[PDB]
């Protein structure tokens, strides 16, 4: 066959001019590795094989590194008429095949606006190519190849010998290296193919197969060739709707191979070399340069309008972590960064959060954060959107077969599937992320890419789809990070669910595949990292594994301690090893035989036959990993050596990621690089992070830089930085460090400058969330006044105050003119005012305070929700708010204060200055509230003036802001019948919160003060999706059951409502309004499947709230008085059958009232709101008094019953024991009469007047005698019963027991002490009852108390 030679100074490569073939590579030494040792010459096109000839191919030697050919590709019976240019270039020990042109005859291109190309080249390949090939007759002639696995228990990987029965046809790998007579080589391609996998849970990219291995005769031996997978040209692609479209190739066929030598110098040749080479030609994820040295990954977490995490925060965050870290990188998500928070306002990319601080202050985070080493990146959904997205429309919409919407998940809102062909054929995501572009410009480090490969989209979202969606990305300077642990081979840094060890189990992590990370560990963070109870990869990898946490709401996670102490146990050490690339990986435990790794490699000289992997940097640095054994039953297989330029720099067993059990790995790691491009760092710079998982003392000797220092010096990091320094002496080398059990300590040549931090940048006041530890509160914060103030809390530190004190800080930065709102959180423990004040010289601008907080928290990505222990087990904290103007001085001032002098604790944190201009809040003259009104048009966040209530308990809560989007957020489209929104362009929405039984949201003192004893016209705008569903509760404190009153509103669906009602103040202050969800069943309306929750049904929305205080008719003194006498004549008497709080409040309330009144020098003023408190405590006690007599009623019919259940449960949720009816009948005198002993025993503990009588004069004893129940005769005497009671006649229970004739309970009552000498109205003794009776039996015991 006629050749030519194409040469470099490593090899020589002989190719054939008629087709893109090579013979062999002859390297310098040479050695030989064959290419195509016989005549192939066929092209596929769209799945059809076509065999080019002599004429068909033209071919060209460009220069000494390159050769061009011009292949005529046609079969006019398949519709195929084609010329393909292809390109062979070599440059060292590598070649490439690149194909740069194709040309179509059948066609003039791609349509615009991406329409069906009519004859378009969608598939090509070369089948058999064989570039690089080894044969069954060389020395050690082996295949590895690698596929994708998401489970522990199976590795990705094939080893095996290539031998004269080793026989395979396109068969298909993520990888595939060949070795054989002294060489190897690894066959890279840009195809992609999607094809055998070990085990995915999703597609997204997690099947990209790019090698074909394929077995030929060459002579008397078996030949095993490498091709290229088949590539994607113009692709025809369908739409849920059925449209067609043809897009162009994402890059134009390209493939190459590196030929290799004994590259790691251990002796043999195998796959590790092949994988050495491969490193030259292989794709590179855009940004994966910068992996190392993202030490501290989190999300930061914002949801349904609260704004738990404003950016200016998430940066404060960064200087904390920087401090504790020792300034290490981090890469912070930012999971809800857009719109109302988290799956929220999907798929509108460009819609940066405005309640967060909007672009401005992301920018501002993005650019001060990576000074510190901060990454930042937003996490953003192409699967799943929401009616509210200005992107929703009837094109983006996913359909099924039968011309419904393809629904997703219900939550804030119900939603949509995106059509994912239409969305990326249109050029509509790409525009989406143009929009964000303009607003990040080129800040922002990463996207993370939410759900891809689970099917939202369409039932492909294959590694084509997902090779043009990274693209789209890294376009824009974003490094791209994905969810699932298997997806994105090709271009992912990251995985969600591979870095984050607790999710899915054992069968959906990170890539086990020994090729893959010997190959990219470095590149991503996408492995199998310490989880043993997954087994197999997850127990003790070498090679470690990014295990995250978080501490900024994400799952509820708010452990700072925790995050911390998770970084040094696991991250830092994987990050370190990094840092150097694998060289060398032997005795894996995980490969054997039965799972197709027969010629893995086996060294018994190497770590006792035991696992060992080597890895270098450019620099000639050597990190080895050793196990302590490969058995699984030994202690020693959770065993780890890391040694640095052959010195030990870790050892032992780290703390299971599982968190399962502590381990006793102590290191002292060298640090050498910079937390930005990881370049090294100086002398002065270079440092040694110290762990000890134990505790205690270790001896260690310093890198060779380190040899002659005589000292050096230690620091314990904590949240304040670099403290508790040490000298410790330097003796031949070595260093003998003391530490505490897992605490992080940095290590100096001499003495290091602390990080510089200047908290809360751009936010108006130095330090707003207490960061800056007890210090802040000497040059930040002026402390004043005889209590105290202390920055308290291990966790999120808060500022903290007990008795009269007062906390300031001058406010900056603020534009003269300006309307803002000041909001902080606030928890009060005391009886006693907290308040927020914004003064201006020494002139009160606006003031706000708080009571003792009267609701919890339950804000599950909050960082002081009922679920982080404030102070007792719970967290009361609520946003307190002030509006004001910022002053033409440019001189405002913020404090925070405590009045009473009380040992009780008020908490404060997150001081926020926000431009805003909410306008609803007139006063009275004297500081009270006139009226409140709210559009919900401007709120800073959350749903004020309400707060959410406990419904779901600590939940990332289905109530929040809704946003209109005319038509679809609209009742009409599709089966929707209820809007989002009342009017203006927001409201709030309650989604499907029904038979609760409970609260859902209710507004507070704090935000709303109803004075007390005032009235108050409260009205709002609702629109409910059933009857009776939803209630209006008011209440006085802590939300109790059967203590709110409750107004069950009408269906409002697709018609806005009206709700008009009077509220009058509690006598404590402590009044407010809510929604409350009720026990009733919604009118689903013969609806089913997702319309159930589309529909509205289940729903409620409010608007338009005004509260307006209404005009009390003026009282004089003698009018209060007179409501006094009143009150005490009607409550007095009630003391027994009122719980001891409900006296303490009617006491309060009336001290209250008489200090109005007797004041010397008291008003009309002073007598209106006397008179008014005593009409509120009527109606409060008159409301109190029918849900006890509901109680009592229940319970004087469970005593007829006889059931002692009910009678115990009645009484446990507050029963009168002495309730009597309208003819004067208790329980005691029911349960006697009837006999039930149980009952009787039960109600005379519980303190039952035993004395009581009806309206006939008959006691509990009277009904007992006459019934004949003996026992109960017994115990009413035994608790003091009347022995000689009488009733309308005279009847003593002698009389009775006599007249019924009751042998054995006449005689029982007389040994007691009942009279004998009792006589009725008509003058009848026992004597007489006896002698009229046919029985002389009576006649017989009655002669044995007085013998006749
Ligand atoms: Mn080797
Ligand atoms: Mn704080
Ligand atoms: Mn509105
Ligand atoms: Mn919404």
């Amino acid at each position: 066959v006629a050749s030519e030679t194409l040469k470099t100074k490593k090899m020589e490569v002989q190719i054939k001019k008629n087709f893109p073939s090579v013979l062999q590579y002859t390297m310098t030494d040479g050695k030989v590795m064959y290419g195509q040792s016989k005549d192939v010459r066929t092209v596929e096109i769209n799945g059809t094989n076509i065999e080019l000839g002599d004429d068909d191919v033209t071919f060209k030697k460009v220069s000494d590194t390159e050769a061009t050919y011009t292949l005529k590709v046609k079969d006019e019976a398949k519709k195929i008429d084609a010329v393909i240019t292809v390109q062979i270039t070599v440059k060292a020990n590598q070649l490439h095949l690149n194909v740069t042109k194709i040309k179509n005859n059948l066609s003039e291109g791609i349509p615009e606006g991406n329409g069906v190309e009519e004859n378009a080249i969608q598939t090509l390949s070369f089948p058999n190519q064989s570039l690089v090939s080894v044969r069954s007759s060389q020395e050690n002639a082996q295949f590895t190849g690698a596929r994708m696995s998401s489970n522990t228990q199976k590795p990705g990987d094939t080893n095996f010998a290539v031998t004269e029965d080793t026989n395979v046809t396109d068969s298909d790998y993520t990888y595939g290296f060949i070795s054989g007579a002294g060489l190897s080589a690894g066959l890279w391609s840009n195809s992609e193919h999607d094809g055998t996998y070990v085990a995915a849970p999703v597609r997204g990219g997690s099947q990209n197969t790019r090698v074909y291995a394929t077995t030929q005769q060459t002579g008397d031996a078996t030949s095993l060739g490498l091709a290229s997978a088949p590539w994607y040209y113009h692709r025809t692609v369908t739409d849920s709707k059925g449209k067609k479209y043809t897009v162009a190739e994402t890059a134009l066929p390209q493939m190459a191979v590196a030929i290799a030598g004994d590259e790691n110098e251990d002796g043999a040749v195998n796959w590790q070399d092949g994988a050495i080479a491969y490193r030259d030609i292989m794709n590179n994820p855009y940004k994966s340069e910068e992996v190392p040295e993202l030490v501290a990954w989190r999300i930061a977490m914002n949801f349904g309008s609260q704004a738990q995490n404003p950016f200016l925060t998430t940066l404060d965050n960064v200087k904390k972590v920087a401090l504790n870290t020792d300034g290490l990188g981090q890469s912070v998500l930012l999971k809800g960064y857009g719109n109302e928070g988290h799956d929220s306002g999907h798929p509108d990319y460009g819609d940066i959060g405005q309640r967060l601080g909007g672009a401005d202050d992301m920018n501002t985070m993005m650019e001060e954060g990576s000074k510190y080493g901060a990454r930042f990146g937003v996490h953003v959904n192409a699967s799943e959107m929401y009616p509210e997205a200005k992107a929703f429309s009837e094109d983006m919409v996913r359909r099924n077969s039968a011309g419904g919407l393809s629904y997703g998940w219900n939550w804030l809102d119900q939603g949509v599937g995106i059509d994912g062909i239409y969305d990326l054929a249109s050029g509509s995501r790409v525009s989406r992320f143009a929009d964000l572009s303009k607003e990040v410009g080129d800040n922002m480090d990463f996207i993370y890419l939410d759900v891809w490969g689970n099917l939202t989209s369409s039932g492909s979202e294959d590694s084509w789809e997902t090779r043009k969606m990274s693209k789209m990305i890294n376009d824009n300077g974003w490094r791209m990070t994905t969810e699932w642990g298997s997806g994105n081979e090709y271009d992912s840094t990251f995985q969600h669910w591979a870095a984050d060890l607790t999710y899915g189990g054992y069968t959906s992590k990170g890539e086990n595949s020994e090729v893959m990370r010997f190959l990219r560990n470095h590149q991503k963070d996408s492995w199998v990292g310490d989880y043993p109870q997954y087994g197999g990869a997850a127990n003790a990898p070498l090679l470690g594994g990014y295990n995250m946490k978080d501490f900024e709401g994400w799952q509820g996670r708010n452990d700072y301690a925790a995050y911390i102490k998770n970084l040094y146990t696991h991250d830092v050490s994987t990050k370190f090893i990094q840092h150097f690339k694998v060289t060398r990986w032997v005795n894996n435990p995980l490969l054997t035989a039965d799972n197709g790794n027969a010629a893995a490699v086996s060294d018994p000289n190497t770590n006792n036959g035991n696992e060992q992997i080597t890895l270098k940097d450019s620099n000639g640095n050597v990190v080895v990993v050793s196990r302590g054994s490969n058995d699984t039953s030994s202690a020693a297989y959770r065993q780890r050596t890391i040694t640095f330029n052959g010195v030990k720099v870790a050892s032992g067993v780290v703390s299971a990621g599982d968190g399962s059990a502590t381990g006793d790995e102590s290191y002292l790691l060298p640090w050498m690089w910079d937390s930005f491009t990881g370049k090294l760092v100086k002398d002065s710079e270079q440092k040694l992070y110290h762990w000890n998982t134990k505790g205690g003392t270790t001896t260690w000797t310093l890198p060779d830089s380190w040899k002659n220092l005589s000292s050096v010096k230690v620091y314990q990091l904590t949240d304040q930085g670099k403290t508790n320094c040490q000298t410790v002496a330097v003796s031949g080398g070595k260093v003998t460090l003391t530490a505490d059990a897992e605490t992080p300590y940095v290590v100096y040549k001499g003495c290091a400058k602390q990080i510089q931090v200047n908290w809360s940048e751009g936010m108006h006041v130095v330090d707003a969330g207490f960061n800056g530890g007890s210090n802040t509160l000497t040059c930040n914060w002026t402390v004043s006044g005889s209590g105290k103030a202390e920055v308290e809390g291990d966790n999120n530190a808060m500022l903290r105050l007990t008795g009269k004190v007062d906390v300031s800080q001058r406010l900056t930065d603020l534009k003269a003119g300006q309307k803002y709102a000041l909001y902080v959180g606030v928890d009060n423990r005391s009886t006693g005012d907290a308040s927020v004040t914004v003064t201006s010289g020494g002139k009160v601008l606006a003031t706000n305070s708080t009571g003792k907080s009267i609701a919890k928290n339950y804000i599950k990505a909050y960082g002081h929700n009922t679920n982080s222990n404030t102070e007792n087990g719970s967290s009361y904290f609520q946003n307190m708010y002030v509006f004001f103007t910022a002053p033409e001085n440019g001189d405002a001032t913020v404090t925070l204060s405590h009045k009473s002098t009380d040992g009780a604790h008020t908490y404060f944190d997150d001081v926020r200055i926000v431009e805003n201009q909410y306008s609803g809040i007139t006063y009275e003259k004297d500081g009270t509230l006139k009226s409140l009104t709210n559009g919900f048009e401007n709120n800073a966040q959350g749903i004020w003036p309400f707060v959410v209530s406990g419904s779901e308990g600590v939940e990332d809560n289905r109530i929040h802001l809704s946003e209109l989007h005319a038509p679809f957020t609209r009742a009409g489209w599709d089966v929707k019948k209820m809007d989002d929104v009342l009017d203006g362009t927001w409201s709030v929405k309650v989604n499907g919160l029904t038979q609760k039984g409970t609260l859902v949201y209710q507004t507070i003192p704090q935000n709303v003060k109803f004075e007390a004893g005032a009235k108050y016209k409260v009205s709002f705008d609702y629109q409910s999706g059933s009857d009776d569903i939803y209630a209006i509760a008011v209440g006085q404190g802590e939300y109790s059951a059967g203590s709110v009153k409750l107004t069950n509103l009408k269906k409002a669906l697709g018609e806005t409502g009206k709700a008009e009602f009077e509220l009058t103040g509690g006598c404590n202050g402590d009044s407010w309004f809510g929604i409350y969800s009720t026990a009733t069943a919604p009118d689903l309306q013969g609806s089913t499947g997702n319309a159930q929750d589309f529909g509205g049904y289940k729903d409620f929305v409010l608007d338009n709230l005004k509260i307006e205080r209404i005009e009390s008719q003026t009282r004089t003194k003698a009018e209060a008085q007179d409501k006094v006498k009143e009150i005490r004549g009607k409550y007095d008497s009630k003391r027994a059958c009122l719980s001891d709080a409900a006296w303490q409040q009617y006491q309060d309330c009336l001290v209250k009232a008489r200090v109005l009144i007797n004041k010397n020098g008291a008003t009309a003023e002073d007598f209106t709101k006397a008179y008014d408190i005593l009409v509120a405590l009527d109606e409060y006690m008159k409301k109190a008094e029918r849900k006890l007599k509901d109680l009592d009623r229940k319970l004087l019919e469970a005593a007829r019953a006889g059931q002692d259940d009910e009678v115990r449960i009645l009484m446990a949720n507050g029963a009168c024991v002495n309730a009597a009816d309208d003819v004067g009948v208790t329980p005691l005198h029911l349960a006697a009469q009837r006999g039930h002993l149980e009952i009787v025993e039960v109600l005379l503990k519980c303190g039952a007047d035993v004395n009581a009588a009806d309206l006939w004069g008959q006691t509990p004893l009277h009904l007992a005698a006459t019934a004949g129940h003996l026992e109960i005769v017994e115990v009413l005497l035994c608790n003091g019963a009347d022995v000689n009671a009488r009733d309308n006649i005279g009847h003593t229970p002698l009389h009775l027991a006599a007249w019924a004739g009751h042998l054995e309970i006449v005689e029982v009552l007389l040994k007691y002490g009942a009279d004998v000498c009792a006589q009725d109205k008509f003058g009848k003794t026992a004597f007489d009852i006896s002698i009229d009776n046919g029985n002389e039996d009576l006649a017989e015991i009655l002669q044995k108390a007085c013998k006749l």
